[PDB]
């Protein structure tokens, strides 16, 4: 079993039990976590570096130099306003004397450096904003890997995917550091913060696919993500936007529901916020899983509607290629019509499919229909259609979530 030899080079583990973060590897590193350190806020194995003074400091176990191969493993999220700065800042310092490694960031990049008796250093960098597209990782839960060959190369992977290798085995000897400090020196700001979960060392070089195991582990296939890789919560206020259509929100015109361009494309947070809702009842703030039903309640004009899918297809009982728009209602209460169930879909994660067996099954979608009983004016449509097998891997079926995350913040 490739896990158990996996988890069996695990030499340090922070992992959160009984709220106090501890090495739950075997090999009882000391972990001293400054009081003002938040653990466990959106992942059990979470903590938030949010201030500079915030600090967890790691003490090895006695078991000089680098003798062995290695990899590191964590998964990290990084605010926007942090990764908007054009400083550098370290992250992870594990260097005494001038030896050993750290984690930078800078500029939108993140950055490994290996560095030797002599101060001769390697390092993996990877530009993880991409000038804060929409489409990079800022603010972005990612799963980053080191791999360390000490006859061979330092390899940095993202999500599972090979980025940058450089050679180590031309290094002097590095001294191995018996401290690990987590933490931001640096004089930041309120709205820069971030936050690593899951942070383990291993004894070896993990293969790709050992990586991809650990990734897939991880990532907590069942949990519905929200955009930044949070658990999907009830009770939970979201922008929900479609993955074709990712500068419009949802609204109701004519109490038929369309997508509307932002009139900013850089605010995200625009539109009617929309609160999921358990059918079976859960604790408030429950996750979401995959599979789970869900009802879905719209804030429209300061009041609330529950989203229905529409009694009739859209060209319009229908057995065939069916298209139904959807609308709002005032009345709350469980109805089928207005029951839908969600679903993960996995390289470009995050977003999910939602479908609806009302009478026939249908998967939600958005393109371009005309929605209106008393007109044919065109709009972007979100739709729910039968015989969807086809559109099963098309992006017009993928939706995103965008909840008001710390690590985004945008202008009252
Ligand atoms: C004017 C308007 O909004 N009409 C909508 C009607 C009425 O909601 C329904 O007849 C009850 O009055 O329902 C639909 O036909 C439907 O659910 O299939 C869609 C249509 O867009």
């Amino acid at each position: 079993s490739a896990m158990a030899s996996i988890n069996d080079s695990k030499i340090l583990s922070l992992q959160n039990k009984k709220n106090a973060l501890v090495d739950t590897s075997g090999y009882n590193a000391e972990v001293r976590v400054g009081d003002n350190v938040q653990l466990n806020t959106i992942y059990t194995n979470d903590f938030k570096l949010s201030s500079s003074g915030d600090k967890i400091i790691v003490n090895l176990n006695n078991n000089s130099a680098i003798y062995e191969n290695s990899s590191v493993s964590f998964w990290i999220k990084i605010s926007k306003d942090l990764t908007n700065s054009h400083n550098e800042y370290t992250i992870i310092n594990s260097i005494e004397q001038n030896s050993g490694w750290k984690l930078c960031i800078r500029n939108g990049n993140i950055e490994w450096i290996l560095q030797d008796v002599n101060r001769k250093y390697k390092s993996l960098i990877f530009d993880y904003s991409e000038s804060l597209s929409h489409t990079g990782y800022t603010n972005k839960w990612f799963f980053v890997t080191i791999t360390n060959n000490i006859m061979g190369y330092m390899k940095l992977y993202i999500n599972g995917e090979l980025k940058q290798s450089q050679k180590i085995e031309d290094l002097d000897e590095v001294k191995l550091d018996k401290t690990i400090v987590f933490g931001i020196d640096e004089n930041i700001d309120e709205n820069q913060m971030l936050w690593i979960r899951d942070f383990n060392i291993f004894s070896k070089e993990l293969s790709n696919e050992d990586i991809n195991i650990v990734y897939e582990g991880q990532i907590l296939r069942n949990v519905i993500k929200d955009y930044w890789g949070n658990p999907l919560k009830f009770d939970t206020e979201y922008y929900i936007i479609n993955d074709n259509y990712i500068d419009r929100y949802i609204a109701p015109e004519s109490n038929v529901l369309v997508l509307v361009q932002y009139p900013d494309r850089s605010k995200l947070y625009t539109g009617n916020p929309i609160t999921i809702k358990s059918v079976s009842d859960k604790n408030p703030y429950s996750r979401i899983l995959n599979g789970d039903n869900i009802i879905l309640h719209m804030l429209y004009n300061s009041r609330k509607y529950m989203i229905i899918r529409d009694t009739d297809t859209i060209y319009a009982e229908c057995s065939q290629n069916c298209v139904y728009a959807l609308k709002l209602q005032s009345n709350l209460g469980n109805y089928g019509i207005g029951i839908f169930s969600i679903k993960n879909i996995v390289k470009n994660k995050y977003c999910s499919q939602i479908f609806s067996s009302f009478r026939e099954n249908t998967m939600l979608l958005a393109d371009i229909y005309k929605p209106w009983r008393f007109s044919f004016k065109n709009a972007y449509t979100p739709v729910a259609v039968t015989n969807y097998e086809t559109k099963l891997l098309s992006t017009s079926s993928f939706w995103k979530f965008i909840s008001r995350d710390p690590g985004w913040v945008e202008p009252p």
